[PDB]
């Protein structure tokens, strides 16, 4: 299941928006994800702010919310959502297979097929 961590009480309208835009795609495109709230939860906030790479960890305070996971795995935060969104390359941002029917699907498919009929003789 796709992991949302998310903070309820965020002291930002902009957080309390990005994480409803997350959470409402998920179920939008029937994503299995649970939110895991670090508002008032110290194992969830601590476990968020340890499980985010380096390299995605700000130059200032802690990482925020947003911060999205398949089980345990960082997949990454807003910002890199919203690209893959951008790019209809959702799935592969969560490290899910693209659904039968979607047109990321499609699109790997056929990428797929021309990669393979060039490495074919």
């Amino acid at each position: 299941v796709i992991r949302v961590y998310i903070a309820s009480s965020s002291g930002s309208t902009a957080i309390k928006k990005k994480q409803q835009d997350v959470l409402g795609f998920l179920e939008a495109n029937k994503i299995g994800f649970e939110e895991k709230d670090i508002a008032a939860n110290e194992e969830n906030r601590k476990w968020m702010r340890e499980n985010v790479p380096e390299n995605s960890r700000p130059a200032t305070g802690y990482p925020l919310p947003p911060q999205i996971f398949n089980e345990s795995q960082y997949r990454g935060d807003y910002d890199a959502f919203f690209e893959a969104r951008e790019n209809n390359a959702v799935y592969a941002f969560l490290g899910l297979t693209a659904p039968p029917g979607s047109k990321e699907a499609e699109v790997q498919a056929k990428q797929q097929a021309l990669e393979h009929h060039h490495h074919h003789h």
